[PDB]
């Protein structure tokens, strides 16, 4: 009876999360253990609102701020809201073409070139032709993801510094900017807008999915911890030439793999990026439907999020450096996404029987105080540093 949270676990791993643990672990060492501990007890309590609503309410996010709100107001939201799409799949197109990078050789844009292809080609396939693949890729980011369980026990890490990691301390505004590309790594707001997509049987699924909610984010967050702690026992403290980019990422699990550490890390990379990013593409489409009741032809929206991944290739900056700046802008989606969120939960005429718990809540509003406080606390030091 144990499956759907290793489903939900390997959807999870995208090539955002790759970056931000490994440069996190890198740079800092285990010192930002706290921020990923942090942020996956916020995701369970923001993804567990999301689920509620589309339980009892039977409409999405974006369906009931189009129904209830201002037009403007509904403007402004699928305008945000079109944004996190867009910094969602630049994390996960380029983390694509960068794994392909990995493999073959290619340079950055024709390895988007193969993945423009990939994700044109997998939007026309039904749903009963990806089973396989879904397997496929699930085969993958799961060995990978046990494989850094495993290695965070053999790595031997200093456990002076490991649980000396979990006490939220500072270091400076480096470590608010990828604290702050955690949090955003881990709640991912798009999803917000996506999860929602008889109280005997309402309360049912409420009972049904919450378990699944909270297993899936715990070894969700074993993985992100073990990936951190693991690159902190590899590249942290020993002054390695470009410490923290997943380009040198595969060395940390050498001593585990051997010689196939690098071959079975961009192939995991390369099959959580193609994944994520034909589903995210689906997902703005729906999120699109939601605010405005109309939508742009599907290959117009897949081409569109390509031309910033091409732009970033075309002006030669790093990939594993663009893919911690677009968890940084999900963060600051975050804030945007939880107000309708805390607000429809806690109506009565929107979720009848299951009004959020009053306790829930205000849990949920300290949470985007909190992220709100960290946004507001990073955006201080980058003009003023
Ligand atoms: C990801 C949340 C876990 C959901 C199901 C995990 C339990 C069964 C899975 C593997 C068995 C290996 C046991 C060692
Ligand atoms: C180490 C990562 C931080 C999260 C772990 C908690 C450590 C104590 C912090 C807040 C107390 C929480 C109060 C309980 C009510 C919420
Ligand atoms: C600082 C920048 C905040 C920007 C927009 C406000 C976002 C939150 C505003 C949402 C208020 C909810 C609302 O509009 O209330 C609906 C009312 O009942 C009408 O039907
Ligand atoms: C910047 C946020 C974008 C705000 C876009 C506002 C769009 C709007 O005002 O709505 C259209 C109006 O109803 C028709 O004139
Ligand atoms: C559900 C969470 C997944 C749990 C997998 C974590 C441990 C994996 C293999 C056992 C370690 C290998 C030791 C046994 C052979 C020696
Ligand atoms: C901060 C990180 C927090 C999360 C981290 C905990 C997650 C580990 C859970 C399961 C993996 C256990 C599997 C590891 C078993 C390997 C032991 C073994 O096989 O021993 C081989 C060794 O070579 C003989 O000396
Ligand atoms: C999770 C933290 C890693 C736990 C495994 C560390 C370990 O095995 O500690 C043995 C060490 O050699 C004894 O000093
Ligand atoms: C769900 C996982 C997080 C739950 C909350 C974590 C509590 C923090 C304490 C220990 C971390 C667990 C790993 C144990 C290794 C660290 C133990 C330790 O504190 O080491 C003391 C001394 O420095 C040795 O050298
Ligand atoms: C480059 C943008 C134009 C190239 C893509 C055009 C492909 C096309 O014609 O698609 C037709 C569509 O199915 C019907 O709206
Ligand atoms: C990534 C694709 C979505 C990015 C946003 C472009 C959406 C199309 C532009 C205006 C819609 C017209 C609305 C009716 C006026
Ligand atoms: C901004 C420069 C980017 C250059 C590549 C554009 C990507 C478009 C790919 C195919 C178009 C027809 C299908
Ligand atoms: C920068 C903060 C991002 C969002 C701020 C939201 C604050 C809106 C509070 C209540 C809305 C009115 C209640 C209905
Ligand atoms: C350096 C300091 C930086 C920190 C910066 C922020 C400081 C915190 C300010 C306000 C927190 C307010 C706590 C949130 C309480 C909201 C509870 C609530 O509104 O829930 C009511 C609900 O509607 C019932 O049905
Ligand atoms: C988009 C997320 C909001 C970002 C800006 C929020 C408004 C500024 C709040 C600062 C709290 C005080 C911080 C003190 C440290
Ligand atoms: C806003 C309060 C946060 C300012 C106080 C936090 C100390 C760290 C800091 O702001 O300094 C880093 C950067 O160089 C800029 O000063
Ligand atoms: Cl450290
Ligand atoms: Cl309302
Ligand atoms: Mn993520």
């Amino acid at each position: 009876f144990l499956g759907p949270a290793v489903i939900a676990s390997i959807a999870y791993m995208d090539p955002g999360n790759f970056a931000t643990n490994i440069e996190g672990g890198a740079r800092y060492g285990y010192s930002l253990l706290w921020v990923i501990l942090a942020a996956n007890l916020m995701a369970m309590v923001i993804q567990n609102l999301s689920a509620n609503l589309g339980i009892a309410s039977g409409r999405n996010l974006p369906e009931l701020i189009r129904e209830r709100w201002p037009r403007p107001l509904v403007w402004f939201y699928w305008i945000q809201a079109e944004l996190v799409a867009m910094a969602t799949d630049l994390a996960e197109f380029l983390g694509a073409a960068l794994a392909i990078q990995l493999l073959t050789g290619l340079p950055m844009f024709w390895g988007a070139v193969v993945t423009g292809v990939v994700t044109f080609w997998l939007l026309n396939l039904q749903k009963r032709g990806t089973r396989p693949l879904e397997l496929a890729v699930g085969a993958f980011v799961l060995m990978i993801g046990v494989a850094y369980l495993v290695q965070v026990v053999l790595a031997r890490p200093d456990l002076a510094a490991v649980g000396a990691g979990f006490v939220p301390r500072l270091q400076g505004p480096g470590s608010a900017y990828l604290a702050v590309g955690i949090i955003g790594a881990t709640v991912m707001p798009h999803v917000i807008y996506l999860h929602s997509a008889t109280t005997e049987e309402k309360r049912r699924l409420v009972r049904l999915n919450r378990v699944d909610v909270i297993a899936a984010m715990g070894l969700a967050g074993l993985i992100n911890m073990s990936m951190l702690a693991v690159a902190a026992a590899t590249f942290h403290g020993k002054n390695v030439e470009n410490a923290g980019a997943l380009t040198t990422a595969y060395q940390t699990l050498t001593p585990l793999l051997g010689p196939a550490a690098s071959v079975l890390f961009a192939v995991a990379l390369l099959a959580s990026g193609l994944s994520s990013s034909a589903v995210g593409t689906m997902a703005g489409d729906v999120i699109m439907q939601g605010f405005m009741g109309f939508h742009i032809p599907l290959w117009l929206r897949r081409l569109i999020t390509m031309l910033p991944a091409f732009i970033v290739i075309l002006l030669g900056m790093d990939p594993s450096s663009v893919l911690i700046l677009s968890q940084v802008i999900l963060c600051f989606g975050v804030p945007f996404a939880l107000v309708p969120l805390l607000l429809f939960t806690a109506r009565r005429d929107v979720m009848g029987a299951l009004v959020t718990r009053r306790s829930f809540t205000v849990i949920g509003w300290v949470i985007a105080v909190i992220i709100i406080a960290l946004n507001g606390y990073l955006l201080w030091e980058l003009l003023g540093g």
